[PDB]
């Protein structure tokens, strides 16, 4: 092995929320800080009700001033299940190269920093000890899977991922709940690392 | 194993000629015929003395009016060395699609017609059992390549391959013989099987 | 005869299922095993209630187990037709280059692999006698007909052909049934030949 | 033959000057007017010793106010050989769709108007009977050619074509003198016409 | 004026049919046969009932056998009124390229030929006197307009003119009656020279 | 006249430096300051000696700290000659649209802002009252001819253009001195007028 | 700060008509010249019932023959309000270059001409003191915003955008009233720059 | 401070070593194993003596067997000087996104790994205790820095940068050494520092 050409190889780009974890950080925070308007707004968000970014926007200025210690406490409410590692490392088997993204923050989906090849979240801003904002480091999952326009992907995702990260997969799979874009639709984790171990 | 995402698969281009086999068609012919102006254009062709093309026509409608019987006997000389199974199955092993290409035909080169995964060569025209002509059924190795524009490929060659054919390579790999445009260079079969086998 | 420039002939795609056979390997399948959800999963998948990959690999899941021998056996009921020769015999005379797709098998669709100047279908992996999965070769037919975009294309098919398949190429013919995207419409493979024949 | 889908014919572009003709219009002039300087600025023109336009609208320039008529009979001079016509039908069996360009005009280059199916030259601006300048109605041959950037290009050219013209073309065939990018030497009209004959 | 930079102009394209002339050579050749099945597909073709290449397929099968002379007697029926000529002499003076096309015959739409500065329609295949088929010189006419994709187009049609063919106009003018793509709408040919004398 | 299409319009890009005058903002700050370095490094940028970028920003650096009045000053040795408003009127005329382009500042070319139809060059950075550095509006006029991509192009410039400002155009006219990539060659404004007045 | 590479910056594009002002110019013709058809014609363009260009080009000819000082006073309807200017000024603080667009006319808004660092709107003909018709400068805001196809756009627009304008847009947002392709809506211009200032 | 839209800022890609670290991994490790084949076959691929990659993995065979804690522990001969992370936060005040590279390990580069934004380099493989070989996560440097073509790109690099990398970007700044697209060149990380400072 003194090589391992991992730029040529395929790339299999896994949203992390509602496929490696149950956990919802706005959901978190609506509950913490008791403000049912932010979870209101992810349900909006969800539902197409109102345009992605806007509620984004909104529930980040809704949490404004947060405490940082508090922010980081939840990355105790996310864990790398044994499944999930299984999934990761089975892909890796299976010839991939693994990429994990999120639309929540890297602080605290840290767990899942270093368990693929490649991990992007988006980031938080802390002044003075008190969160500020956002760092929107890419514009949405579809247009950040422009990275990789020079192979081929097979992308996995749940309900945060939607039809625009699809159409950019050769082959797509939704987990839990359909959507428009995805090839097939396994019941949970457990189906979905099923049928990745019944590849090649 | 439910399923085998070949068309996913990072593809690993053999041009056949020079790197499986020692074999030279034009020469043998030159020797059959016993017609020099054939080698003599060959050399010409491969030193770029002249232009590509015009020297395989000028070949191709020197041998014109050879028989079918005496034509498709030089397959006899084209074998299968255990060395060229083995990178060809290593390079599976190591994750890759097996494509072979040639310049010659499909029916003298046809012992690895079904060695790769994928086989292309141009072939010959036969009326009443004498040879005619070639039919070109792509225009370069380069240009070929271009079925793969969609992936990344690693691409082996010996001295009937060129700069085109590289350039189009993510990783490109001569044999022999020095190649404007190759990555790297291996003396023969051997070192190459060597440097295959050092993979992933 | 001195040349045949097969790489700039305008480009003929049939995909071989519903064209050039009536044979569908899934439904006769579904006869020798009895079970005939193999054959309810076609129907679904056909009519587009469930996506056609993931119906397939419930399929493949099915058959998973059944006898190599058994298998490739069904071969048999898979015979080259005298219309369907002269289709290809004919739009080689009217300056077409022939290229046959299938999502089906080489292995089954076998006779019909030197028909044409290219041949593309997806495969089968057996290990230990038994039948394990598919490879999937192609990602669809209309991914497969990128390879010639460099040309022109007329494109003919039946009911395992799509408007995806149709939207790639410049002139499209539907067999049977009417396809979004085709052109015309022919009834059946006479009719289609006797089309092809008043061409030029 | 119901239909010709001449559209997705592959195109055979010929450079009328120097392939079909042995006239040129340029030296007529300046044998007609005595003055040498536009023969000078031709062959300086072809030598590519000062840039082509340059000495295009220099000659133009000098030809400025001649006889719409004189200008006119060196139409007479010009002659559809036997040969040519031979040339183009030919190309027409062996399943091209024939273009004929010129950088000369149309007017004195009218016998070839409808002897290819798609024709373009330059044209010639006649005001009170004097001609006064040329309109321009390519850039330059290179240019042209990208009209059928869809589809496969036969390019045949003189010394009035070059590199930029052969480097559109799939396939280059330079007559009487080699021209970079061009893949294949003739001699003369004869030559080419028996290569072309030797097709399909 | 020692150059006309014609390359350079933008380009005016004029689909002829109901732009330049009231005559619709189908219903006239239904007139003539009597056969009332002519006209029927016509109408559908143009109300996309039946695909557009179906019906004009149909159309074509229905009128062969037809006499060369009886056909291209309806040229007579074809007239360069002085207002058509007032169009296209206008849009030069008001600095554009005219392009004239048609989806019908050029050996009916003669006039025509010489009328723009570019001059494209389909024609038509004679053998033995007798009317055997159609030449498809395009795909469509928005396809067609390719050939102009470096560059601006004012594009102007009438019934024989849809959504694709203005798609591709970066100013769509529709004539008589509304079309999908068009920007405006003129009521006969007399508002749109009035309209393209007030240009500029 | 109820609508002028200027976007449709081919452009005519003038490089203002040496083309429309004689002023030469580098060779002028030189002599007020005395610093030689500042026209030597001129001179090397312009002979290609060192990278363009470098001695640019080494004559800013040098230029540092001068009086805002006193740079302003400047504008005051620019004037709109009579020929320069004469070729742009004709450009008009002759049915092109206008652009001018210079690497120097907005605030000394000032008479030229509302001379064409569009106005583009660098500008000036003024903090409290003394010249601190320059806004690069443009990466180089090459790069910024890609604002009209879309359409063609006919390019006038002088010793301040180079190749890569006339690589983009579909015809070059180099003034005084010959530049690579230009097609023609005139000795002065005048001529040039004398050329544009020459069209259509 | 001898440098702003304001050529590398990511692109503000604000739409003036209902973001920056109050002032439709069509409204204040229609309440001038007292035809209602004006207003009317603007409402049915905006609301999409008639074709844009339509509705535009029969206002301008609604008020063609309108005094030149007449039409010009409209300027002193035009404002730069204080909030307006804090919204540019804010942006170039926060990163972004700044580009004014609208489709009415520079003369009238003259006031934002100087406001941002590009500034493009359509223009007026005037022939002898008195309104012709309109120079129509670019296609549409979308177009128009492919000069920027190259960076980063966040776009701001009222009811004078739409869609085709946003689709270009990587981040839209919209003022007063929601449009399809805008990724925000904010209810004012205090709004807005309230949201701006919250960036970084 | 609500938003940061990173995704939107232009990007700074900094090629680690020789600009933020004079550490050579590849010379250090020829220190401690005193192979000195390792350093002479580095400074033969710098020259372009040899191939870039045969080189590499030549000295990575080389380096076979060492053990892994040996290896790690050259990390402890990296640290990030502070005029680096001046350098880097410097570029995030002057607006830039700082993307951080190398061909070296980021096994050894750690520290480097959560200063910049992003951070890429190749991998090291250890399978039990001792180092068997790199895993190439990028093809080359240029190639890595299509993740950014949609955006703006200022490139600092030194001698393990190249032409490749630089003619991507639209800045390109050598340290050092001059470097073949380079627009400028610094001589040390200070000068550079003082260069950044300057801007805006």
């Amino acid at each position: 092995g003194a090589m391992d050409p991992q730029f040529m190889k395929k790339v299999a780009v896994i949203d992390i929320e509602g496929t490696l974890t149950d956990f919802e950080f706005w959901r978190e925070m609506a509950r913490i800080t008791g403000k049912r308007e932010i979870e209101e707004l992810l349900e909006k968000g969800l539902s197409g009700e109102v345009e992605w970014l806007d509620s984004l926007l909104k529930r980040v200025g809704l949490i404004r001033g947060i405490d940082e210690g508090t922010f980081l406490r939840t990355r105790e409410k996310v864990n790398v299940s044994p499944e999930a590692r299984e999934l990761v490392e089975t892909l890796r088997e299976k010839g991939f190269k693994v990429v994990l993204i999120s639309g929540s923050f890297e602080e605290v989906l840290e767990p899942f920093k270093e368990l693929g090849d490649e991990f992007m979240a988006n980031r938080a801003i802390f002044e003075d000890g008190k969160f500020q904002g956002i760092r929107l480091r890419f514009r949405d999952k579809g247009e950040f899977l422009k990275r990789f326009r020079d192979g081929f992907i097979l992308a996995m995702g749940d309900g945060y991922a939607d039809a625009k990260m699809f159409e950019r997969a050769d082959m797509g799979i939704a987990v839990g709940r359909e959507i428009p874009g995805a090839d097939l639709l396994v019941k949970d984790l457990k189906e979905l690392v099923d049928f990745i171990k019944n590849l090649k």
